[PDB]
């Protein structure tokens, strides 16, 4: 049926957060991030290629690239870095891979691969 509209990564709010990065139903990377966060800026060329690809390739209805807005949305995790990259397996959901969040895409596929269960590489 229908497939695609605008932004392949999937940002997800706190609100809900909870529903989409912290379903089980695949692994989910969340980047939690900000509108002013430069490094954020330098994030989204691989998030939107890997979430894009993620989302539009052959795990669109697997492993998806999930963001957040950490100064925008009140999540209930701390966070001592900002921004911060947790990724919720299809699996371990309560303890994910908190992250500070990198500019290589490569290792986006390395590390849901690693530390996801789906193992999408």
């Amino acid at each position: 049926g229908p497939l695609g509209s605008e932004g392949p990564v999937t940002v997800v709010v706190a609100k809900n957060y909870n529903e989409i990065v912290l379903d089980d139903t695949k692994d989910v990377l969340i980047e939690f991030y900000a509108p002013w966060c430069g490094h954020c800026k330098a994030l989204a060329p691989k998030y939107e290629e890997l979430g894009a690809l993620y989302a539009k390739s052959e795990f669109k209805d697997r492993v998806v690239i999930a963001k957040v807005d950490a100064t925008a949305n009140d999540v209930p995790d701390e966070i001592q870095g900002f921004p911060t990259i947790k990724l919720y397996p299809a699996g371990a959901k309560g303890q994910p891979v908190t992250y500070s969040g990198s500019r290589t895409v490569e290792d986006l596929i390395k590390f849901i691969a690693e530390n996801g269960k789906y193992k999408a590489a």
